[PDB]
Protein backbone atom coordinates (compact mmCIF):
# COMPACT_ATOMS: atom_id res chain seq x y z
CA UNK A 1 0.00 0.00 0.00
CA UNK A 2 3.01 2.29 1.01
CA UNK A 3 4.58 4.28 -2.26
CA UNK A 4 7.32 2.03 -2.24
CA UNK A 5 10.01 4.87 -3.64
CA UNK A 6 8.35 7.87 -1.70
CA UNK A 7 8.79 5.55 1.52
CA UNK A 8 12.22 4.87 3.33
CA UNK A 9 12.21 1.12 5.19
CA UNK A 10 13.99 1.07 8.04
CA UNK A 11 15.55 -2.04 10.25
CA UNK A 12 17.18 -2.10 13.44
CA UNK A 13 15.44 0.79 15.41
CA UNK A 14 12.32 -0.88 16.27
CA UNK A 15 12.77 -3.29 18.35
CA UNK A 16 9.84 -5.39 20.38
CA UNK A 17 5.92 -3.81 19.99
CA UNK A 18 5.53 -0.45 19.80
CA UNK A 19 4.23 1.20 22.78
CA UNK A 20 3.63 4.92 23.17
CA UNK A 21 4.38 8.12 21.24
CA UNK A 22 4.39 9.68 24.62
CA UNK A 23 8.24 10.40 25.95
CA UNK A 24 6.41 10.76 29.58
CA UNK A 25 5.93 6.99 29.46
CA UNK A 26 7.75 4.20 30.97
CA UNK A 27 8.56 3.33 27.33
CA UNK A 28 7.97 5.54 23.92
CA UNK A 29 8.44 4.10 20.55
CA UNK A 30 11.08 4.76 18.55
CA UNK A 31 11.01 7.23 15.94
CA UNK A 32 8.86 9.87 18.71
CA UNK A 33 12.18 11.46 20.06
CA UNK A 34 13.89 11.35 16.75
CA UNK A 35 11.18 12.69 14.23
CA UNK A 36 8.15 13.82 16.36
CA UNK A 37 9.50 16.27 18.48
CA UNK A 38 13.08 18.79 17.58
CA UNK A 39 15.37 20.92 19.77
CA UNK A 40 15.67 24.86 20.04
CA UNK A 41 19.11 24.06 18.77
CA UNK A 42 20.66 20.84 17.23
CA UNK A 43 24.05 19.75 18.49
CA UNK A 44 26.25 18.60 14.99
CA UNK A 45 28.86 16.33 16.16
CA UNK A 46 30.47 16.44 13.02
CA UNK A 47 31.37 19.47 12.52
CA UNK A 48 31.31 20.59 16.48
CA UNK A 49 28.68 23.10 15.42
CA UNK A 50 24.80 23.76 16.76
CA UNK A 51 21.83 24.30 14.13
CA UNK A 52 19.51 27.03 15.51
CA UNK A 53 15.62 24.88 14.99
CA UNK A 54 13.27 25.67 16.75
CA UNK A 55 15.09 28.58 17.97
CA UNK A 56 16.74 31.12 15.68
CA UNK A 57 19.13 32.42 18.17
CA UNK A 58 20.81 32.96 21.85
CA UNK A 59 21.88 35.78 23.74
CA UNK A 60 23.87 35.97 27.08
CA UNK A 61 22.71 38.66 28.96
CA UNK A 62 25.33 37.53 31.26
CA UNK A 63 27.42 34.46 31.83
CA UNK A 64 24.49 32.54 33.88
CA UNK A 65 21.51 34.26 32.01
CA UNK A 66 20.82 33.11 28.39
CA UNK A 67 17.90 33.79 26.03
CA UNK A 68 16.73 32.11 23.45
CA UNK A 69 14.44 33.54 20.72
CA UNK A 70 12.00 31.09 19.11
CA UNK A 71 11.26 31.42 15.08
CA UNK A 72 8.08 33.41 14.14
CA UNK A 73 7.47 30.47 11.66
CA UNK A 74 7.90 27.60 14.62
CA UNK A 75 4.44 26.32 14.59
CA UNK A 76 2.96 23.01 15.88
CA UNK A 77 1.63 20.92 13.62
CA UNK A 78 -2.02 21.63 13.96
CA UNK A 79 -1.26 25.37 13.32
CA UNK A 80 -0.72 26.29 16.92
CA UNK A 81 2.34 28.69 17.74
CA UNK A 82 5.81 27.11 19.52
CA UNK A 83 6.16 29.43 22.61
CA UNK A 84 8.08 30.05 25.57
CA UNK A 85 5.24 28.73 27.74
CA UNK A 86 5.71 25.58 25.96
CA UNK A 87 9.26 25.33 26.57
CA UNK A 88 9.24 26.13 30.38
CA UNK A 89 5.85 23.57 30.18
CA UNK A 90 8.05 20.57 28.95
CA UNK A 91 10.76 20.86 32.01
CA UNK A 92 8.26 21.58 34.59
CA UNK A 93 6.36 18.63 33.34
CA UNK A 94 9.93 16.21 33.42
CA UNK A 95 10.23 18.12 37.04
CA UNK A 96 7.35 16.98 38.34
CA UNK A 97 6.73 13.53 36.83
CA UNK A 98 10.24 12.76 37.62
CA UNK A 99 10.23 11.44 33.72
CA UNK A 100 10.72 13.01 30.48
CA UNK A 101 12.75 14.96 28.26
CA UNK A 102 15.45 16.95 29.93
CA UNK A 103 15.31 14.70 32.64
CA UNK A 104 17.78 16.60 35.59
CA UNK A 105 17.68 19.91 34.21
CA UNK A 106 16.46 21.32 38.15
CA UNK A 107 19.60 20.28 39.33
CA UNK A 108 21.81 23.23 37.30
CA UNK A 109 19.53 25.40 36.26
CA UNK A 110 17.54 27.49 38.64
CA UNK A 111 14.96 28.37 36.14
CA UNK A 112 12.93 28.60 32.98
CA UNK A 113 10.79 31.29 32.16
CA UNK A 114 8.97 32.63 29.32
CA UNK A 115 9.93 36.11 29.02
CA UNK A 116 7.66 36.79 26.14
CA UNK A 117 5.86 34.79 23.52
CA UNK A 118 9.12 33.96 21.79
CA UNK A 119 11.62 34.09 24.20
CA UNK A 120 12.59 31.84 26.79
CA UNK A 121 15.20 32.86 29.65
CA UNK A 122 17.41 30.42 31.36
CA UNK A 123 19.11 30.67 34.51
CA UNK A 124 21.97 28.75 35.67
CA UNK A 125 22.07 27.80 39.45
CA UNK A 126 24.84 29.41 40.77
CA UNK A 127 25.25 26.72 43.94
CA UNK A 128 26.55 24.34 41.58
CA UNK A 129 27.61 26.00 38.74
CA UNK A 130 28.19 23.40 35.82
CA UNK A 131 28.44 25.70 32.16
CA UNK A 132 28.38 22.55 30.30
CA UNK A 133 24.90 21.60 31.51
CA UNK A 134 23.78 24.96 31.49
CA UNK A 135 24.04 24.89 27.92
CA UNK A 136 23.23 21.35 27.06
CA UNK A 137 19.85 21.83 29.11
CA UNK A 138 19.14 25.50 27.30
CA UNK A 139 20.54 24.76 24.06
CA UNK A 140 18.87 21.34 23.47
CA UNK A 141 15.75 22.09 25.73
CA UNK A 142 12.97 20.06 23.91
CA UNK A 143 9.15 22.23 23.99
CA UNK A 144 6.45 20.08 24.19
CA UNK A 145 2.91 21.24 23.17
CA UNK A 146 1.59 22.81 26.67
CA UNK A 147 -2.34 22.81 25.78
CA UNK A 148 -2.31 19.38 24.22
CA UNK A 149 -0.47 17.78 27.29
CA UNK A 150 -2.89 19.82 29.68
CA UNK A 151 -6.28 18.56 28.05
CA UNK A 152 -4.79 14.91 28.43
CA UNK A 153 -4.08 15.74 32.43
CA UNK A 154 -7.91 16.84 32.71
CA UNK A 155 -8.87 13.48 31.39
CA UNK A 156 -6.34 10.74 32.60
CA UNK A 157 -2.93 10.60 34.19
CA UNK A 158 -0.22 12.12 31.44
CA UNK A 159 1.90 8.53 32.70
CA UNK A 160 -0.41 6.64 30.98
CA UNK A 161 -1.28 8.16 27.50
CA UNK A 162 -0.38 6.64 24.76
CA UNK A 163 -0.75 9.10 21.84
CA UNK A 164 -1.42 6.88 19.32
CA UNK A 165 -3.87 8.60 17.26
CA UNK A 166 -2.08 10.21 14.02
CA UNK A 167 -4.95 12.70 13.34
CA UNK A 168 -4.75 14.08 17.07
CA UNK A 169 -0.88 13.65 16.80
CA UNK A 170 1.01 17.37 17.67
CA UNK A 171 4.14 17.44 16.80
CA UNK A 172 7.30 20.17 16.10
CA UNK A 173 9.49 17.44 13.64
CA UNK A 174 8.62 17.17 10.08
CA UNK A 175 6.78 13.47 11.06
CA UNK A 176 4.26 12.08 12.70
CA UNK A 177 2.62 8.45 13.35
CA UNK A 178 0.61 7.42 10.38
CA UNK A 179 -0.13 3.46 11.06
CA UNK A 180 1.04 0.74 13.59
CA UNK A 181 0.18 -2.71 14.10
CA UNK A 182 2.12 -5.75 15.84
CA UNK A 183 3.70 -6.32 12.63
CA UNK A 184 5.12 -2.08 11.37
CA UNK A 185 5.44 1.42 12.78
CA UNK A 186 4.75 3.91 10.21
CA UNK A 187 5.35 7.77 9.89
CA UNK A 188 4.30 10.57 7.36
CA UNK A 189 5.77 13.66 6.34
CA UNK A 190 3.70 17.41 7.94
CA UNK A 191 3.74 17.97 4.40
CA UNK A 192 3.10 21.85 5.44
CA UNK A 193 5.51 21.13 8.28
CA UNK A 194 6.83 25.09 9.65
CA UNK A 195 10.45 24.17 9.24
CA UNK A 196 9.63 23.94 5.35
CA UNK A 197 11.16 27.42 4.04
CA UNK A 198 14.18 27.68 6.09
CA UNK A 199 15.19 23.54 5.84
CA UNK A 200 13.38 22.77 3.13
CA UNK A 201 10.61 19.28 3.33
CA UNK A 202 12.27 16.04 3.98
CA UNK A 203 12.31 13.90 0.88
CA UNK A 204 10.54 10.54 2.12
CA UNK A 205 7.32 11.21 2.14
CA UNK A 206 6.56 7.77 4.79
CA UNK A 207 9.03 6.35 7.01
CA UNK A 208 8.19 2.69 7.53
CA UNK A 209 9.99 -0.06 10.48
CA UNK A 210 8.60 -3.23 9.74
CA UNK A 211 8.42 -5.54 13.14
CA UNK A 212 11.67 -7.88 12.47
CA UNK A 213 12.23 -10.55 15.21
CA UNK A 214 15.62 -10.84 15.74
CA UNK A 215 18.96 -9.96 13.23
CA UNK A 216 19.19 -12.46 10.55
CA UNK A 217 15.59 -11.90 9.90
CA UNK A 218 16.22 -7.88 9.20
CA UNK A 219 19.44 -8.63 7.97
CA UNK A 220 17.84 -11.01 5.05
CA UNK A 221 14.76 -8.42 4.71
CA UNK A 222 18.17 -6.08 3.67
CA UNK A 223 20.10 -8.47 1.18
CA UNK A 224 16.77 -8.80 -0.36
CA UNK A 225 16.09 -4.83 -1.14
CA UNK A 226 13.22 -4.41 1.14
CA UNK A 227 15.66 -2.19 4.21
CA UNK A 228 16.79 1.46 2.19
CA UNK A 229 18.21 2.90 5.79
CA UNK A 230 19.40 -0.12 8.22
CA UNK A 231 20.70 0.70 11.76
CA UNK A 232 21.52 -3.51 12.15
CA UNK A 233 24.72 -5.49 13.56
CA UNK A 234 25.29 -7.44 10.29
CA UNK A 235 28.41 -10.34 10.13
CA UNK A 236 31.19 -9.51 7.70
CA UNK A 237 29.03 -6.69 6.01
CA UNK A 238 31.52 -6.08 3.43
CA UNK A 239 30.13 -9.45 1.45
CA UNK A 240 26.95 -7.53 0.66
CA UNK A 241 28.94 -5.37 -1.92
CA UNK A 242 32.32 -7.42 -2.35
CA UNK A 243 31.03 -10.74 -3.00
CA UNK A 244 26.96 -10.44 -3.28
CA UNK A 245 26.76 -7.12 -5.40
CA UNK A 246 24.20 -5.92 -3.68
CA UNK A 247 23.98 -1.98 -4.33
CA UNK A 248 24.50 -1.75 -0.65
CA UNK A 249 27.33 0.63 1.99
CA UNK A 250 28.62 1.80 5.04
CA UNK A 251 29.85 4.36 6.84
CA UNK A 252 33.49 3.21 5.67
CA UNK A 253 34.46 0.96 2.76
CA UNK A 254 37.11 -0.81 4.53
CA UNK A 255 37.92 -1.52 8.77
CA UNK A 256 35.73 -0.90 11.32
CA UNK A 257 33.04 -0.17 8.70
CA UNK A 258 31.38 2.09 11.32
CA UNK A 259 31.77 5.44 13.30
CA UNK A 260 31.87 4.86 16.83
CA UNK A 261 28.45 5.57 18.75
CA UNK A 262 29.60 5.83 22.32
CA UNK A 263 30.53 2.98 25.33
CA UNK A 264 29.11 -0.10 25.78
CA UNK A 265 28.80 -1.58 29.11
CA UNK A 266 29.04 -4.17 31.64
CA UNK A 267 26.48 -2.69 33.73
CA UNK A 268 26.36 -4.30 37.29
CA UNK A 269 23.46 -3.99 39.48
CA UNK A 270 24.75 -2.56 42.70
CA UNK A 271 21.82 -3.19 44.79
CA UNK A 272 22.09 -7.15 44.54
CA UNK A 273 24.06 -9.03 47.42
CA UNK A 274 28.37 -9.78 46.24
CA UNK A 275 27.23 -7.51 42.98
CA UNK A 276 27.52 -4.84 46.08
CA UNK A 277 30.68 -5.52 46.21
CA UNK A 278 33.98 -3.30 44.42
CA UNK A 279 36.04 -6.50 44.33
CA UNK A 280 33.64 -8.68 42.69
CA UNK A 281 33.20 -5.99 39.86
CA UNK A 282 36.67 -5.31 39.53
CA UNK A 283 37.48 -9.23 39.14
CA UNK A 284 34.32 -9.18 36.12
CA UNK A 285 36.66 -6.57 34.60
CA UNK A 286 39.25 -8.92 34.41
CA UNK A 287 37.31 -11.45 33.43
CA UNK A 288 36.12 -10.10 30.40
CA UNK A 289 37.83 -11.21 27.03
CA UNK A 290 37.77 -7.81 25.44
CA UNK A 291 40.19 -8.85 22.20
CA UNK A 292 38.45 -12.25 21.23
CA UNK A 293 35.09 -10.97 21.67
CA UNK A 294 35.54 -7.59 19.98
CA UNK A 295 37.01 -9.92 16.73
CA UNK A 296 34.88 -12.96 16.72
CA UNK A 297 31.07 -11.78 18.11
CA UNK A 298 31.57 -8.06 17.42
CA UNK A 299 33.51 -8.60 13.81
CA UNK A 300 36.44 -5.75 14.67
CA UNK A 301 33.48 -3.51 14.25
CA UNK A 302 34.26 -1.25 17.49
CA UNK A 303 37.36 -1.93 20.00
CA UNK A 304 38.12 -2.10 24.08
CA UNK A 305 36.69 0.91 26.11
CA UNK A 306 39.02 2.45 28.09
CA UNK A 307 38.13 2.23 31.65
CA UNK A 308 38.10 6.40 31.99
CA UNK A 309 35.00 6.17 30.14
CA UNK A 310 36.68 8.33 28.27
CA UNK A 311 36.45 7.97 24.19
CA UNK A 312 39.76 8.06 23.38
CA UNK A 313 38.99 7.36 19.49
CA UNK A 314 39.14 11.11 19.56
CA UNK A 315 42.71 12.64 19.61
CA UNK A 316 40.87 15.80 21.71
CA UNK A 317 39.47 13.89 24.63
CA UNK A 318 42.74 12.10 25.57
CA UNK A 319 43.52 14.98 27.47
CA UNK A 320 40.92 14.43 30.01
CA UNK A 321 42.73 10.86 30.78
CA UNK A 322 45.08 10.73 34.00
CA UNK A 323 47.17 7.94 31.87
CA UNK A 324 49.65 7.65 34.65
CA UNK A 325 47.12 6.62 37.22
CA UNK A 326 45.17 4.02 34.78
CA UNK A 327 48.78 2.75 33.35
CA UNK A 328 49.94 2.31 37.02
CA UNK A 329 46.39 0.71 37.83
CA UNK A 330 45.80 -1.97 35.54
CA UNK A 331 49.40 -2.31 33.92
CA UNK A 332 49.02 -1.84 30.65
CA UNK A 333 50.73 0.63 28.22
CA UNK A 334 47.53 2.52 27.87
CA UNK A 335 45.69 1.77 31.11
CA UNK A 336 43.33 -0.50 29.74
CA UNK A 337 42.30 -3.60 31.25
CA UNK A 338 44.09 -6.96 30.28
CA UNK A 339 41.70 -10.06 30.05
CA UNK A 340 43.61 -11.48 32.67
CA UNK A 341 41.96 -14.88 34.66
CA UNK A 342 44.44 -15.11 37.34
CA UNK A 343 43.86 -11.68 38.61
CA UNK A 344 40.22 -11.85 38.34
CA UNK A 345 40.69 -15.11 40.78
CA UNK A 346 43.61 -13.30 42.79
CA UNK A 347 41.44 -10.32 43.35
CA UNK A 348 38.38 -12.47 44.74
CA UNK A 349 41.00 -14.57 46.75
CA UNK A 350 42.42 -11.32 48.54
CA UNK A 351 38.90 -10.79 49.07
CA UNK A 352 38.05 -13.89 51.32
CA UNK A 353 35.64 -15.46 48.27
CA UNK A 354 36.29 -18.95 48.16
CA UNK A 355 35.08 -21.87 45.91
CA UNK A 356 32.60 -23.85 47.81
CA UNK A 357 32.02 -27.62 46.49
CA UNK A 358 29.61 -26.58 43.41
CA UNK A 359 32.41 -24.54 42.17
CA UNK A 360 30.03 -21.42 43.23
CA UNK A 361 32.49 -18.51 45.11
CA UNK A 362 31.15 -18.02 48.68
CA UNK A 363 32.62 -14.77 50.65
CA UNK A 364 33.57 -14.15 54.22
CA UNK A 365 30.25 -12.77 54.88
CA UNK A 366 28.49 -16.14 53.85
CA UNK A 367 27.63 -14.13 50.31
CA UNK A 368 27.60 -17.01 47.49
CA UNK A 369 28.04 -15.37 43.98
CA UNK A 370 25.60 -16.78 42.30
CA UNK A 371 22.96 -17.34 40.60
CA UNK A 372 23.02 -13.99 38.35
CA UNK A 373 21.99 -13.16 34.96
CA UNK A 374 23.57 -11.80 32.16
CA UNK A 375 20.86 -10.07 29.95
CA UNK A 376 20.52 -8.10 26.52
CA UNK A 377 17.56 -8.54 23.97
CA UNK A 378 16.63 -11.17 22.00
CA UNK A 379 17.42 -11.52 18.42
CA UNK A 380 20.67 -8.91 19.41
CA UNK A 381 23.19 -12.07 18.00
CA UNK A 382 26.09 -9.63 18.61
CA UNK A 383 25.59 -9.49 22.02
CA UNK A 384 24.36 -12.46 23.06
CA UNK A 385 27.00 -14.29 21.98
CA UNK A 386 29.44 -11.81 23.90
CA UNK A 387 26.77 -12.18 26.68
CA UNK A 388 28.04 -16.29 25.82
CA UNK A 389 31.57 -15.70 26.21
CA UNK A 390 31.46 -13.18 29.32
CA UNK A 391 29.29 -15.72 31.33
CA UNK A 392 31.34 -18.89 30.68
CA UNK A 393 34.14 -17.06 31.88
CA UNK A 394 32.41 -15.71 34.88
CA UNK A 395 31.38 -19.34 35.78
CA UNK A 396 35.18 -20.40 35.59
CA UNK A 397 36.28 -18.49 38.43
CA UNK A 398 33.06 -19.15 40.48
CA UNK A 399 30.58 -16.32 39.64
CA UNK A 400 27.71 -18.03 38.79
CA UNK A 401 26.03 -16.46 35.73
CA UNK A 402 24.25 -17.52 32.94
CA UNK A 403 22.44 -15.53 30.15
CA UNK A 404 18.92 -14.79 29.42
CA UNK A 405 17.64 -12.88 26.37
CA UNK A 406 13.78 -11.46 26.65
CA UNK A 407 11.42 -10.03 24.95
CA UNK A 408 13.36 -6.21 24.48
CA UNK A 409 10.61 -4.55 26.16
CA UNK A 410 11.24 -6.53 29.16
CA UNK A 411 14.67 -6.11 28.95
CA UNK A 412 14.37 -2.26 29.28
CA UNK A 413 12.07 -2.55 31.81
CA UNK A 414 14.16 -4.80 33.88
CA UNK A 415 17.47 -2.48 33.00
CA UNK A 416 15.58 0.95 34.05
CA UNK A 417 13.62 -0.33 37.19
CA UNK A 418 17.26 -1.88 37.84
CA UNK A 419 16.05 -5.35 38.93
CA UNK A 420 18.87 -7.17 36.76
CA UNK A 421 21.99 -8.59 37.63
CA UNK A 422 24.44 -8.06 34.94
CA UNK A 423 23.71 -6.67 31.15
CA UNK A 424 25.47 -4.82 28.57
CA UNK A 425 23.87 -1.80 27.66
CA UNK A 426 24.87 1.84 26.69
CA UNK A 427 25.46 4.75 28.04
CA UNK A 428 26.50 8.16 25.96
CA UNK A 429 28.80 9.12 23.17
CA UNK A 430 31.13 11.42 21.89
CA UNK A 431 29.76 15.47 22.60
CA UNK A 432 31.00 18.68 23.40
CA UNK A 433 31.09 18.01 26.89
CA UNK A 434 32.48 14.66 26.45
CA UNK A 435 33.92 13.10 29.20
CA UNK A 436 31.25 15.12 31.81
CA UNK A 437 28.16 13.67 29.95
CA UNK A 438 29.31 9.68 30.79
CA UNK A 439 30.22 10.63 34.29
CA UNK A 440 26.85 12.22 34.22
CA UNK A 441 25.26 9.51 32.63
CA UNK A 442 26.91 6.29 34.56
CA UNK A 443 27.78 7.57 38.13
CA UNK A 444 25.20 9.98 39.19
CA UNK A 445 22.86 8.59 41.51
CA UNK A 446 20.55 11.94 41.10
CA UNK A 447 19.55 10.49 37.78
CA UNK A 448 18.66 6.95 39.16
CA UNK A 449 15.56 6.29 40.54
CA UNK A 450 14.42 3.59 43.40
CA UNK A 451 14.70 0.42 42.47
CA UNK A 452 11.44 -0.73 40.77
CA UNK A 453 10.87 2.60 39.01
CA UNK A 454 12.14 3.38 35.53
CA UNK A 455 14.81 5.84 34.95
CA UNK A 456 16.26 6.18 31.00
CA UNK A 457 18.08 9.07 32.35
CA UNK A 458 21.30 7.40 34.00
CA UNK A 459 22.81 5.41 36.64
CA UNK A 460 20.89 2.14 36.30
CA UNK A 461 23.44 0.20 37.78
CA UNK A 462 22.05 2.69 41.29
CA UNK A 463 25.33 3.39 42.51
CA UNK A 464 25.25 5.70 44.77
CA UNK A 465 28.66 8.11 45.91
CA UNK A 466 28.13 11.57 47.12
CA UNK A 467 31.94 12.45 46.07
CA UNK A 468 30.87 12.13 42.52
CA UNK A 469 28.02 14.55 42.95
CA UNK A 470 30.35 16.86 44.52
CA UNK A 471 32.84 16.44 41.87
CA UNK A 472 30.36 16.92 39.18
CA UNK A 473 29.07 20.06 40.94
CA UNK A 474 32.36 21.63 41.02
CA UNK A 475 34.07 20.47 37.10
CA UNK A 476 32.95 22.97 35.16
CA UNK A 477 31.81 26.14 37.60
CA UNK A 478 34.61 27.80 35.62
CA UNK A 479 34.92 27.33 31.93
CA UNK A 480 39.37 26.52 32.95
CA UNK A 481 40.01 23.31 31.02
CA UNK A 482 42.63 22.71 34.18
CA UNK A 483 39.14 22.54 36.49
CA UNK A 484 37.34 20.20 34.11
CA UNK A 485 40.41 18.15 33.78
CA UNK A 486 41.27 17.51 37.84
CA UNK A 487 37.31 16.72 38.50
CA UNK A 488 37.68 14.36 35.50
CA UNK A 489 40.72 12.23 37.20
CA UNK A 490 39.56 11.89 40.69
CA UNK A 491 36.44 10.60 39.34
CA UNK A 492 38.66 8.39 37.73
CA UNK A 493 40.43 6.75 40.75
CA UNK A 494 36.64 6.77 42.17
CA UNK A 495 36.20 4.64 38.89
CA UNK A 496 39.07 2.09 39.84
CA UNK A 497 38.35 1.88 43.16
CA UNK A 498 34.58 1.25 43.11
CA UNK A 499 34.27 -0.07 39.59
CA UNK A 500 30.47 1.13 39.70
CA UNK A 501 30.12 -0.43 35.76
CA UNK A 502 32.67 -1.79 33.51
CA UNK A 503 33.53 0.16 30.19
CA UNK A 504 33.98 -2.53 28.02
CA UNK A 505 33.61 -1.43 24.03
CA UNK A 506 33.09 1.28 22.21
CA UNK A 507 29.80 0.28 20.51
CA UNK A 508 29.11 0.68 16.32
CA UNK A 509 27.05 3.68 15.16
CA UNK A 510 25.01 0.76 13.17
CA UNK A 511 24.72 2.52 9.85
CA UNK A 512 24.14 0.79 6.23
CA UNK A 513 22.62 2.15 3.69
CA UNK A 514 20.18 1.11 0.13
CA UNK A 515 20.47 2.83 -3.13
CA UNK A 516 18.03 1.63 -4.60
CA UNK A 517 15.35 3.76 -3.99
CA UNK A 518 17.50 6.44 -2.19
CA UNK A 519 20.79 7.95 -2.68
CA UNK A 520 23.37 11.03 -1.43
CA UNK A 521 23.46 9.11 1.94
CA UNK A 522 26.06 10.25 4.41
CA UNK A 523 29.45 8.34 4.00
CA UNK A 524 32.85 8.86 4.44
CA UNK A 525 32.79 10.21 0.62
CA UNK A 526 29.79 12.13 1.25
CA UNK A 527 30.29 13.14 5.38
CA UNK A 528 27.01 15.63 5.35
CA UNK A 529 26.15 14.34 8.72
CA UNK A 530 28.21 12.68 11.40
CA UNK A 531 25.31 10.92 13.27
CA UNK A 532 23.54 9.02 10.35
CA UNK A 533 21.68 6.14 12.08
CA UNK A 534 18.00 5.73 11.86
CA UNK A 535 17.41 5.28 15.82
CA UNK A 536 20.59 7.83 16.64
CA UNK A 537 19.18 11.02 18.75
CA UNK A 538 20.47 12.98 16.13
CA UNK A 539 19.33 11.21 13.22
CA UNK A 540 16.81 13.76 11.38
CA UNK A 541 19.32 15.87 9.38
CA UNK A 542 19.80 12.50 7.20
CA UNK A 543 16.44 12.67 5.40
CA UNK A 544 17.00 16.26 4.10
CA UNK A 545 20.21 14.80 2.61
CA UNK A 546 19.02 12.43 0.66
CA UNK A 547 17.13 11.98 -3.04
CA UNK A 548 15.13 9.99 -4.52
CA UNK A 549 17.48 8.16 -7.06
CA UNK A 550 14.86 9.11 -9.75
CA UNK A 551 15.21 12.95 -8.94
CA UNK A 552 18.84 13.73 -7.31
CA UNK A 553 18.63 17.11 -5.28
CA UNK A 554 22.06 18.63 -3.78
CA UNK A 555 22.79 18.54 -0.39
CA UNK A 556 20.59 21.20 1.80
CA UNK A 557 22.52 24.95 1.68
CA UNK A 558 21.76 25.46 5.65
CA UNK A 559 24.18 22.73 6.15
CA UNK A 560 27.75 23.59 7.03
CA UNK A 561 29.01 26.89 9.30
CA UNK A 562 28.17 30.45 9.17
CA UNK A 563 31.28 31.43 7.46
CA UNK A 564 31.29 27.88 5.23
CA UNK A 565 27.11 29.57 4.21
CA UNK A 566 25.41 27.27 6.19
CA UNK A 567 23.46 28.57 9.58
CA UNK A 568 25.24 26.21 12.20
CA UNK A 569 27.32 28.19 15.35
CA UNK A 570 30.37 26.22 16.41
CA UNK A 571 30.65 25.33 19.79
CA UNK A 572 33.65 27.69 20.26
CA UNK A 573 31.36 30.85 19.06
CA UNK A 574 29.23 29.68 22.08
CA UNK A 575 31.90 29.85 24.77
CA UNK A 576 33.43 33.03 22.85
CA UNK A 577 30.18 34.68 23.48
CA UNK A 578 29.91 33.32 27.02
CA UNK A 579 33.00 34.44 27.92
CA UNK A 580 32.55 37.86 26.61
CA UNK A 581 29.23 38.14 28.84
CA UNK A 582 31.07 37.67 32.06
O1 LIG B 1 24.57 -4.24 18.69
C1 LIG B 1 23.48 -4.54 19.56
C2 LIG B 1 22.22 -4.41 18.71
O2 LIG B 1 22.09 -3.00 18.44
C3 LIG B 1 20.91 -2.67 17.77
O3 LIG B 1 20.80 -1.28 17.72
C4 LIG B 1 20.58 -0.63 18.98
C5 LIG B 1 19.38 0.32 18.82
O4 LIG B 1 18.19 -0.33 18.31
C6 LIG B 1 19.24 0.77 20.26
O5 LIG B 1 18.03 1.29 20.66
O6 LIG B 1 20.30 1.69 20.46
C7 LIG B 1 21.49 0.93 20.72
C8 LIG B 1 22.62 1.86 21.30
O7 LIG B 1 23.70 1.00 21.60
C9 LIG B 1 21.83 0.15 19.47
O8 LIG B 1 22.96 -0.73 19.67
C10 LIG B 1 20.89 -3.28 16.38
O9 LIG B 1 19.69 -2.92 15.72
C11 LIG B 1 21.02 -4.80 16.50
O10 LIG B 1 21.19 -5.36 15.21
C12 LIG B 1 22.22 -5.19 17.38
O11 LIG B 1 22.32 -6.60 17.62
CA1 LIG C 1 14.15 14.98 19.58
Amino acid sequence: SLPREDTVYIGGALWGPATTWNLYAPQSTWGTDQFMYLPAFQYDLGRDAWIPVIAERYEFVDDKTLRIYIRPEARWSDGVPITADDFVYALELTKELGIGPGGGWDTYIEYVKAVDTKVVEFKAKEENLNYFQFLSYSLGAQPMPKHVYERIRAQMNIKDWINDKPEEQVVSGPYKLYYYDPNIVVYQRVDDWWGKDIFGLPRPKYLAHVIYKDNPSASLAFERGDIDWNGLFIPSVWELWEKKGLPVGTWYKKEPYFIPDGVGFVYVNNTKPGLSDPAVRKAIAYAIPYNEMLKKAYFGYGSQAHPSMVIDLFEPYKQYIDYELAKKTFGTEDGRIPFDLDMANKILDEAGYKKGPDGVRVGPDGTKLGPYTISVPYGWTDWMMMCEMIAKNLRSIGIDVKTEFPDFSVWADRMTKGTFDLIISWSVGPSFDHPFNIYRFVLDKRLSKPVGEVTWAGDWERYDNDEVVELLDKAVSTLDPEVRKQAYFRIQQIIYRDMPSIPAFYTAHWYEYSTKYWINWPSEDNPAWFRPSPWHADAWPTLFIISKKSDPQPVPSWLGTVDEGGIEIPTAKIFEDLQKAT
